[PDB]
């Protein structure tokens, strides 16, 4: 037997950083969870019990805190690129670093209509993520994403004209509830190294904002023919607005809300045009995915 | 042996209801999770296998949907009082109904600065809850609450002057991070029945809003001497603003963020006035509770 | 306003302890999660920012580790009584301590049919818990429990003869699946203090074992008329087997498995006596409770 | 823009099946959660709102129940291969089916030392999984795995001789606790189709059992030089015992248990050879992976 692939590192490293404006007194906080896995000439740690090739996972944890102390942590695309580059430059035998960052929301509170200088609220569990792969001699590959964005529309979703055969019981509909948790990922053109990532810094936050805005507006305004059709419209728009993106991937559950027939009870009407009370279904759920690129 | 206490019913009943304004086209959605447990002359179902005294839990589930079809579901204090009253009036041998409702957020989306007629977003996992106990001959007891409100302030929290003995290692501090998940409950004066609950309907939403506003403002503005001292200030204010409340209870975890000493690494300064990067601690956590009433 | 009730302390304190037999080389591990809340003359910490009355929650955490170092951690009824007693004896102004312990399973591995000296497996997420309330001048109250014991029987459960009215759709049945997660609590006679708890030490593990055995055998062997009837039989037996128990409480969900009518597809028969494939339902669920005491 | 990749289907489909032995009265239950995603000539559902190419996800759900009614559900490698093959044979324009199955434990109860005919217990949350990819013209690829197997050894784990530099604070050790949750996957040689999968049916359960046995014995008996070294020994053995496996992949967290220095308290000794009480750490954790194949 032989080692075909190997990677190791530290997961679930929680990090908080505060910035304090000396002039204005305003403070800004960032909180993230970081995972770093390394690859390289490490096979002998597995095959021969040779620990000499191992950067201890505890040391990887220390390096994450030190790097956050000495560099900006925003945008996460930049921080992840700095952190990954560190490992391949510092250790001759480490040839790839894989960095995943999940950013948690701490939104400034408004008190009496004015933004508070040092108080924050977690408004929803929506995340902004990055995956950064730094590979010696092959540059920096970055996938940015948003996830945990949960939405619902109460009308203006349809689903009819699908294949009907002996396995089919679903009725066609021209008016249904559509609810989903959005997972959207945009993959950047390969960057040659840290200098090139730095040169595009302003585009990272702007593209995240665009992706979010397009997602919400398209969902709200599309008279949806299917989850498939609506998600493709989202992806098209994002690609049109940022040339440095190569592909956009969406993964959307269809979280079902079922009509409840109450006609057995005193002829109560609660289906079709009379539907008011529905039963949200925890499982099963539809799952629809697509990756859109340039023609 | 004898049955000393018994209650039974249906838990985790998910319910969604939509309201459609015929004039304006605007739709509004409500989504809740409901639990109903009954008590009464039911001991023989346990001791003698006499199912004749049992309202099947499946029927309780049906009753929740039927009741939501025929009545307003907001404010939840009213819906819970209607639902509980139904069981004690309908069934001669049922003498108490216990109704718990958890309301989930579906906040109207703003698209292009304008509120959308039928699209919603889940903004955070904060809940608004009620517990309603309807007891034959003893009226209606309602406890309203908010929970899952997660906040953080980066300065203006202190903790010094506590008891020091041979079990104490904690250093006094004049500047720390304070973060918590707020659970706040206000208990209403007993109501004589449904007519009296209906007479106070406007107070329910207004008191929830007041409780939330007082919580957020006090947390943001108090130069906190301890979690104990800050939470008492919150409770005092709520009692002063609504005379029909008898007690206010707060339960607050103290979610710790620890300094990281980096001085071992090239003399890096990251403690006290130089602290920028911290380690959020998942566990353990402080837990502080208090119930405040009228003197 | 006035403080009506107050308690504070440390939650989610994870503790592991190893015992090493010097003679045999055999090692035994214990892992628990502990919560301790104190009450006493502490109202001024809330009302006047007087921290002098506060035993810091960090110190409570230290005390849990120190106590585990110096005393046996098993049975948990004893450890909880030692820990709670410590706080009321050490601090003049603390008058009650509330200790909750959750014990996690680490079961010795059998390798080649022989018990291994120092290797363990987590066999299921079933827990053994205690709640110990130590109150100055009122002795020690202990509630012991098991929870997270998940079972299923595929036949020999019935449910017929329940109340039928205009809210009822459920069909009577003489053969259904019964599945539940068992939560069972036995409350001990009040103990005068630590000496009396020590005098009964052997009864704690034996009573836990009896409670578990009775639960499993009764569930397996009863041709169940309802969840109500089966759970009462369990409670009766436990009370008969241990005189120092005052009450037994059971809380059982009824986790539904629904038949799937497949007759629409080529007349496939999958209901009643032909039922083979079922749909487990995540929610809603029945919830049945009872507390049984001595006549 | 163009569709580069697309797949869609149903997730979280819970299924239970019972087998009833007519002769002996013995019943056996199986419970699983199934996910099926399809690929094929479906791009126009995304680009042109052409639902004619869509097999509704509701129909996929129906097909899972029908297939479970008409075929054995064990071993899961076989059931997954039957289910995936169905979709590519039935629908001309569907060219790949991806089937994931998670099997939940229902272990027969022993009552009075004898196996009960129809009562079961969930012994731990360990799962047995399969991923089956059925691709038109390219056969059937199966990855089998076990996951959620949580173990701990209290001694006979070491970690010394790793790289030490200016980022390193970790002390070398010759005696530590090692605890992990095991995720192990074995990938089978490609099968030409269903006939070939059927021909190897007995090997599936036997190989799962071997993988589990090797994992547990190696963990218990290895005087571990590192997680890397121990996991490689596991993988080597599995490959040696089953020739139809091409690769074995392990993913193991290192769940840390930290010493607690109590010397500040009356000189209490609780470190090194005196360590008895430890603090389990919820996060961060090491994460070690490797894929082993044939030389
Ligand atoms: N860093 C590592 C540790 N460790 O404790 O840091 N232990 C291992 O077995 N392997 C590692 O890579
Ligand atoms: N409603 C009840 C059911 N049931 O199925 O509805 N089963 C029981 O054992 N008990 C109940 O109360
Ligand atoms: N122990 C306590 C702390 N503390 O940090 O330990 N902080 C508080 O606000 N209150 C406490 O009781
Ligand atoms: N099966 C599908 C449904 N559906 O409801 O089954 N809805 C969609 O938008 N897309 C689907 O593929």
């Amino acid at each position: 037997s032989a080692v075909k692939a190997a990677r190791y590192g530290k997961d679930n490293v929680r990090v908080y950083k505060v910035h304090k404006d000396e002039k204005t007194g305003v403070q800004t906080v960032y909180e993230m969870t970081v995972c770093v896995l390394l690859e390289g000439e490490i096979e002998t740690s597995y095959t021969k019990a040779d620990n000499s090739v191992i950067v201890a996972t505890d040391s990887i944890k220390n390096t994450i805190y030190i790097t956050a102390k000495q560099n900006p942590v925003t945008p996460p695309e930049l921080f992840g690129s700095i952190l990954g580059t560190h490992f391949i430059e510092k250790y001759n035998h480490i040839h790839a670093a894989h960095v995943n960052i999940v950013c948690h929301r701490w939104t400034r509170m408004d008190i009496d209509g004015k933004p508070h200088p040092h108080s924050f609220i977690r408004d929803s569990e929506e995340k902004r993520n990055v995956q950064v792969d730094v590979v010696e001699g092959k540059g920096i590959d970055i996938k940015s994403s948003l996830s945990g964005l949960t939405v619902l529309k109460s009308t203006n979703s349809q689903f009819w004209g699908f294949l009907r055969d002996e396995y089919t019981t679903l009725k066609e509909t021209w008016d249904r509830i559509l609810s989903t948790d959005v997972d959207a990922t945009w993959q950047w053109k390969n960057f040659s190294g840290l200098q090139e990532v730095r040169s595009h810094v302003p585009k990272f936050d702007a593209t995240w904002a665009t992706a979010r805005e397009v997602t919400l507006k398209t969902f709200a305004e599309d008279n949806s023919a299917s989850v498939q059709a609506t998600m493709y419209k989202m992806a098209e728009q994002i690609l049109a607005r940022q040339q440095l993106i190569e592909t956009v991937e969406y993964s959307l559950p269809n979280k079902h809300y079922f009509e409840i027939d109450l006609s057995w009870h005193k002829g109560l009407q609660n289906t079709g045009k009379n539907a008011e009370v529905f039963a949200p279904q925890s499982d099963p759920n539809g799952l629809i995915k697509c990756t859109v690129g340039r023609s």
